[PDB]
């Protein structure tokens, strides 16, 4: 949380949302991402003291909607994720500031990479356990790297690698 640029929470409750940013927000992390299905909940998160709002909608229609909601209320970091680089545009045209990369496969998310970056997309996302491919994803035009790790050494460790590589933007998942 003091190597790391952003601090990203699930918790699976607004109470727990509300606590697990005032946790953060007094003792360590500097940006603080909230991810939920619900964009009331990432209202309360971000009224709570979170600095990125993570729509996590599977279909293009809630997304849209959602990132809209979010803009009329004055979110300023307003990322989404998705497989589909098709869609990752439709919530960048909806008026996203992150698309978040998260194909199944190197390969088609390196790739989805590039798209995005050759459409103009402001700040990509990439999500890894392996900081070789997070430095592949930051080759190719990603912005963000965010670390993935099963356990607190390999977490510490793809921080560390990705900070010598120059990787400007990382974030963690508690």
């Amino acid at each position: 949380y003091f190597q790391s640029d952003i601090a990203i929470v699930d918790a699976d409750n607004p109470a727990d949302a509300i606590q697990q940013v005032k946790d953060l927000r007094k003792y360590g992390a500097k940006l603080i991402a909230y991810k939920s299905k619900s964009s009331e909940e990432l209202k309360l998160a971000l009224k709570a003291g979170a600095d990125i709002a993570i729509v996590d909608a599977d279909n293009p229609a809630d997304a849209i909607q959602q990132v809209k909601d979010l803009r009329k209320y004055g979110a300023k970091l307003i990322a989404y994720k998705s497989k589909s680089s098709e869609e990752l545009k439709l919530a960048l045209k909806a008026g996203a500031d992150i698309a978040i990369v998260d194909a199944d496969n190197p390969a088609d998310a390196i790739q989805q990479v590039k798209d995005l970056r050759k459409y103009g997309a402001k700040l990509i996302a990439y999500k890894s356990k392996s900081s070789e491919e997070l430095k592949l994803a930051l080759k190719a035009g990603a912005d963000i790297a965010i670390v993935d790790a099963d356990n607190p050494a390999d977490a510490i460790q793809q921080v560390k690698d990705l900070r010598k590589y120059g990787a400007k933007l990382i974030a963690y998942k508690s």
